[PDB]
């Protein structure tokens, strides 16, 4: 969907007729945590929506928004499923996204940052707005349809007409218990972003074509802001529970992956062209190292890149490992010089790791996490 800078468009309302609905919906049995909860968000409200809208606008953004897809059938973006773009393909999805800012936003509240916490929410919640959006669960680009920035412009236009005052539920039912019953987040978090797509989807093939009608247009988007509003509803009960439930028994889980953020530091010579490698050792001595490389430029003077590693052994949890690392590989003889920010290592349900690194690292060097 549409949204600007400063905060504002689709995905500012959306998510903040989310929060309108959420408070009407919470049932009268809800404990006071969950509301006390809901008011600090409400406070940082500008930040939720800033948050909702910056995707569209990070500096660090992909040359194609490809993280901005998710086609919940084939689990890809569509650099991935479509044959023309292979070779700008990237792992990060929309359904992936939402579940990376979902973590982090945790993390900043357990800190007691309620400011960062909701800037990281709403960008949590920008990407799942862009999965409800049709043409994103289709798989389908602005470059492979003029339609599709069209269809998100006359949704912009009409908005206002599209808010929902409730879910049509209370907290109580099963839309918003549904949320709380799985205590993997990660794999509840992925199939609530199905349902809601694959919903997304229907809507493009049905009536959000080129080839449709603007009657057709107006029941795609008014569904289509209506859906993630809905659905942001509920994201966002989750996300209270998960924050405020003190007595809930925590849970761990295999890993499929790891991600891995870092930010490089916006000094002369910071970045460098050197292979950036990400590593783990277990307990048993296996050993795991992947390549930092997404197509395009990385470790550039300022940026910020997210790294998803898929884990070649299925039986492994965080409490297994006994390492972490980078390691920086040079080509050539010739002394050079990387100054990362920090790194951040996201696996499960939480961020383990943060680290501020700002010192220097020599290729041919390796600096140690864990
Ligand atoms: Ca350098
Ligand atoms: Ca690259
Ligand atoms: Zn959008
Ligand atoms: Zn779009
Ligand atoms: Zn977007």
């Amino acid at each position: 969907w549409d949204g600007k800078e400063d905060g504002t468009g689709t995905h500012s309302v959306i998510v903040t007729q989310a929060i309108e609905m959420l408070k009407h919906d919470l049932s009268k049995d809800e404990p006071e945590a969950i509301r006390n909860d809901l008011s600090i968000l409400e406070k940082n409200l500008h930040k939720f929506q800033l948050g909702s809208t910056f995707p569209d606008y990070d500096p660090n953004a992909y040359s194609l928004y490809q993280d901005h897809f998710w086609d919940p059938d084939t689990d890809h973006n569509f650099t991935q499923d479509n044959k023309w773009y292979l070779s700008y393909a990237v792992p990060d999805n929309a359904e992936s996204q939402t579940r990376k800012f979902a973590t982090l936003a945790k993390n900043e509240w357990d800190k007691g940052n309620y400011e960062k916490a909701a800037w990281y929410l709403g960008q949590g919640m920008h990407y799942f707005g862009d999965l409800n959006t049709p043409y994103h669960a289709a798989n389908v680009t602005a470059v492979d349809s003029p339609g599709h920035v069209k269809f998100e412009t006359y949704a912009e236009e009409r908005k206002d007409t599209y808010r929902l005052d409730t879910t049509g539920y209370n907290t109580d039912d099963a839309f918003y218990k549904d949320t709380l019953k799985n205590d993997n987040f990660n794999e509840w978090s992925k199939g609530y972003c199905k349902y809601w797509a694959k919903k997304a989807k229907n809507l493009y093939y049905s009536h959000a074509t080129m080839s449709n009608s603007w009657d057709d247009w107006e029941y795609a988007a008014s569904h289509g802001v209506g859906n993630a509003q809905k659905g942001v509803a509920g994201y966002l009960y989750r996300f209270l529970n998960d924050v405020s439930n003190k007595d809930a028994v925590d849970k761990d889980y295999d890993l499929n992956e790891i991600v891995v953020m870092i930010k490089t530091a916006d000094v002369q010579d910071a970045g460098t062209d050197n292979y950036i490698y990400f590593g783990i050792e277990t307990k048993d001595g296996v050993k795991e190292e992947w390549a930092l490389d997404n197509p395009g430029n990385d470790f550039t003077r300022n940026q910020e890149g997210t790294y998803t590693l898929k884990l070649k052994n299925k039986n492994t949890k965080y409490s297994d490992i006994k390492n972490m690392w980078i390691r920086d590989e040079k080509l050539t003889v010739a002394t050079d010089g990387w100054k990362p920010s920090y790194v951040k290592v996201i696996a499960g349900d939480k961020v383990r790791l943060e680290k501020n690194i700002n010192e220097w690292i020599s290729g041919g060097t390796t600096y140690t996490l864990k």
